[PDB]
């Protein structure tokens, strides 16, 4: 198992390190455009192996040749969104980044599984997909796991119960595009609406909606990376160990939810072959409406490309 | 078990995060002098819990009141001797105002010297104030040998005494692969380079990073020490501790093998060093000693 | 942290070994009434330490003095079945209390609900510190069968199971899900019924295969999950056997319900909204558990 | 990765369970001749996955068809030295068991790595090897790791130091055939001769020599299985994760230590290809003599087979 992580920033490096430690791959390549950084971090990670008890070969590079024949490729290239940036501005920029990166990895890696993390997630996962030339089942984006994670931690603070016993159902994208399904959000199998007032739930849902902005507001510069990295790894783990986890990821639909082709966040079974099954849950009218509406917006922006 | 990490920078946050998922403490508090950074990083970590499967209560803060009654305090605060000494001095006086008997692990460079500063400020028995350094050097020495011989790092033991760089004293006779001395597996010339690369290991990362320093190995090294103490494992690890004669060195803090348990330093090991290594070790001790004097 | 495991049999030893590796205690004492068995198994476990990378001090013994001041004590001692095991749990508990003043006691010995009650009254401890393992295991089985049916990770399946073992077991279907999705949404009524039934007879299914003895790997893992919540103060919400004081219309009786496990033991008892059939099933059982206890 | 464990007894089952939890294989098969036991134990293991957090498909069987195409096969079949068995008697019985099993697995698996645990180890590993018809590099036995593990635990009790910082060099076989190399037995790199008196060291070496008997002495019936299981898994892990661990194992030599084709316990580097390197350590005259001497014993026993 060989894994390549494109982008040696906060999210890419944190992800590479976690992957190295869990020994999910014998070879891990950390690539970036800037010379130095990937070489440095990768070496720093490897040098921790004596203590972490892992022999994962972690190397840094600036040459896509080193990524040759990767079984899985994680794209975290780009840059968050400096304060004051425009939606369309970031879209064009990152669309370029993701396209360049994707064309490059396909030049040295055929049939890999691509996991996209770059923002705007839904569109970028689409972009990566179209450039990859692979079946949609091999290109997936990380977003829902992270939103579900924040949602769960907030519910945990509210009730004082372990986060391991909380399920948060989150479909769609981020911000107004996020579609949290309170109906399938449980605590030990019990729906949260059975336990908490609608008013409290609304607050938890909104904090989840702007969860990233909350981190940003504290860090002053940059953005969240521990939860995002952990989330990326959970997906990578299901694929490497063929666990068949059911996680909300950005995948290309083909009819489900009255949506076609567009990349939308939905519960899917992840295995060694990528998206092995897409679940179409019984959303309420409003949620299903928001989901179709947001997917339509994505469809538009994808034409702008 | 309540652990407090001072300094929410690269090593401190990386450490707190590893600490959080290993569930070595029920309460973990990240403190920094800058507002927002610790609160933000701590939240990011906590939000990782649903996925990392841990419930550790990680909180960020700028108020030492939140560090009250800490069992272990890790000081990673710092930007050199003069500036970090003031920082370590300020941090130590603050933690002691809210924690009466913690075990303090210092990582702020210059290590041996800073460890000494924290020790004197804390007013604690030297068995409860140690510095991290040797574990990291040993880890680097180990990864290089692993690259050289193509074997698992888990089966390599690297003995490293002294401080960093020139003051570092790797003991070749006690450096092995599956119990076999390296001088039995490699040309004395290759052993010299591996040794030198270990001496300049920290600078090798810096050069690559261009900004800041290494933190993944340093963080992992710190946690191994924390774990031995928390789980009372009695690991034998080289750390910076106050000597009382061993190696012909007294008072000064120096990197030597020690048995780490729930009570901190429960034993200092004095290994038979040859003339060359003992000379170096002592030489460095006096250097560390002059600096502490001028402080 | 000092944990004592009573009964060095299949469940007790498997539990001790798991505990030793996870390093949830500095001291782990395996005690049995049979000479040599615990000493041997504990030594074998300790010798695994260089490989499992743990330094947990696991020791075997036939002397309760070695269990002194234990924070947590796990009772797996047991070989009519009601009377014999009741005698054993009685003897074990009284012995435990002569050397430990305030431990958290986790009972595993069958018949669970009842043995948990026995241990509780003999211990003289607050009921929040005496619990029995049962629901976690039934739920684990219920979850493993669903995974076989749907081909999904067991980590994303939540099975709600209240009550005791066998016909006393009350699996709540509406609170059993896959990624938050009710199984009734994913499986036919018939398939769900068979899975529920296989869960009811889960224990006998293993026994039938082993001829002698019963399951121990899932039972041990289940116990450890409970111990971990307490040791690490995780506040997990797990179905365990505990003494009720009105919840579900049941009083005094020990029965399996969801509880919040923390460093202080049972920190909260959850009373979920059961449908009429399940609520009556739960109450029926509890009354049976209550009769047996009265006769003891 | 598919792994088969022949024998559902204490060491076989304990090994299967550990393998399942570590997720070292997506498929684990437990086979035995007795109907029931393997099915029951295997089901019990799988039913713990919801709690152990693994999805390893663990199945029990009495049909070698199920072991089809196993990447690794672990032989733990047998039932050695009763309270008065003959070294000869045990040798013949287990020799037939190991061959019957090896022939069976080769009919359903063509290029699997075989790891033997059945006693007498060195001899049974030789048997399995000849039958398998595979290169000697893919047939190894477990013995040195266990003796080394015991040796370390004893040194730990003696000095009050973590077992993780103790290295124990043990070559050869068990009992009289065991060749502990005090010279390469360390604590944080320090030779134990630098730390303990020759008198204490000898006591430690002899306890290691009769370590299995000490367990038997307490259990009254059967024998050790936790340490043995853990040892087998450490080897399996190095192979699966291609860690390149250096562990004392029973492998077919080809010259080193002045020993030819016989299986002897020596430090070897284990990777995905099995025995990737045999280390010939600088033993002292006495130890070197014991090694060749015992090796001869083995040759004599294999001859009359
Ligand atoms: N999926 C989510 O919900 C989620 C969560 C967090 C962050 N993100 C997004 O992930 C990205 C990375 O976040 P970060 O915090 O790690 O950022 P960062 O700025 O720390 O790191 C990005 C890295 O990308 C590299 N890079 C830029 N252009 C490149 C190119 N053409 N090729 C190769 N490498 C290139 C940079 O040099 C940099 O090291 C951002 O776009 C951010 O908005 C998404
Ligand atoms: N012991 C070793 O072998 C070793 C290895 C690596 C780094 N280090 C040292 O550790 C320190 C931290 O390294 P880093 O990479 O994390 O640095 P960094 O620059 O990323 O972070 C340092 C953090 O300290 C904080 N800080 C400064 N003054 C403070 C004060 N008075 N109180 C509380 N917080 C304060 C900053 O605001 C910053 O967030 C440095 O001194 C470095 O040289 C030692
Ligand atoms: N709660 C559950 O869901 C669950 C699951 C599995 C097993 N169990 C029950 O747990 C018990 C143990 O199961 P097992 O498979 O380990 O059995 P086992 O027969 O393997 O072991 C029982 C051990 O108890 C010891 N013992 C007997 N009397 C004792 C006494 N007075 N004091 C101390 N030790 C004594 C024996 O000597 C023996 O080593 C049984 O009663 C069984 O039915 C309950
Ligand atoms: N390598 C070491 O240092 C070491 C350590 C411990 C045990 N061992 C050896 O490992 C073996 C197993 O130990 P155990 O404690 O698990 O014993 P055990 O008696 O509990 O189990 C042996 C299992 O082998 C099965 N079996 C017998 N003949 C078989 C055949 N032809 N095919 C398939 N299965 C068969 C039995 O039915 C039984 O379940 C013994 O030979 C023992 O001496 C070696």
């Amino acid at each position: 198992m060989k894994i390549t992580v494109i982008g040696a920033g906060n999210v890419g490096a944190t992800t590479a390190f976690r992957l190295a430690e869990k020994q999910l791959a014998r070879e891990l390549v950390l690539l970036d455009v800037v010379e130095g950084i990937p070489q440095g971090k990768a070496l720093d990670m490897y040098e921790s192996g004596p203590v972490g008890l892992f022999d994962t070969k972690v190397t840094g590079s600036n040459d896509y040749a080193d990524t040759a024949n990767s079984d899985i490729v994680i794209i975290t290239a780009g840059l968050p969104r400096k304060p004051g940036m425009t939606r369309e501005d970031l879209l064009m920029k990152n669309a370029g980044i993701v396209k360049e990166v994707t064309d490059n990895i396909m030049k040295h890696s055929k049939n890999p599984i691509i996991i996209v993390v770059s923002n705007p997630l839904d569109i970028m996962t689409h972009v990566a997909w179209v450039r990859s030339g692979l079946p949609k089942e091999r290109v997936i984006g990380m977003a829902g796991v992270l939103d579900a994670a924040r949602f769960r931690s907030f519910i945990a603070m509210e009730l004082g119960v372990s986060m391991q016993d909380i399920n948060a159902c989150v479909l769609g994208g981020h911000g107004d595009a996020m579609v949290p399904v309170v109906k399938y959000t449980t605590v030990a199998g019990i729906p949260i609406s059975d336990l908490l007032p609608a008013e409290t739930i609304d607050k938890l849902v909104e904090r989840t909606r702007n969860g990233g902005a909350e981190i940003v507001e504290h860090l002053k510069q940059g953005s969240a990376f521990y939860a995002p990295a952990s989330s990326v790894v959970e997906m990578v783990e299901s694929i490497v160990l063929d666990r068949k986890r059911v996680l909300p990821c950005a995948v290309g639909l083909e009819g489900q939810y009255g949506i076609d082709k567009t990349f939308v966040g939905v519960p899917v079974k992840l295995g060694r072959n990528g998206v092995e099954q897409i679940y179409e849950i019984n959303l309420d009218q409003a949620d299903l409406d928001l989901l179709q509406k947001s997917a339509k917006i994505v469809d538009e922006n994808c034409k702008m490309l």
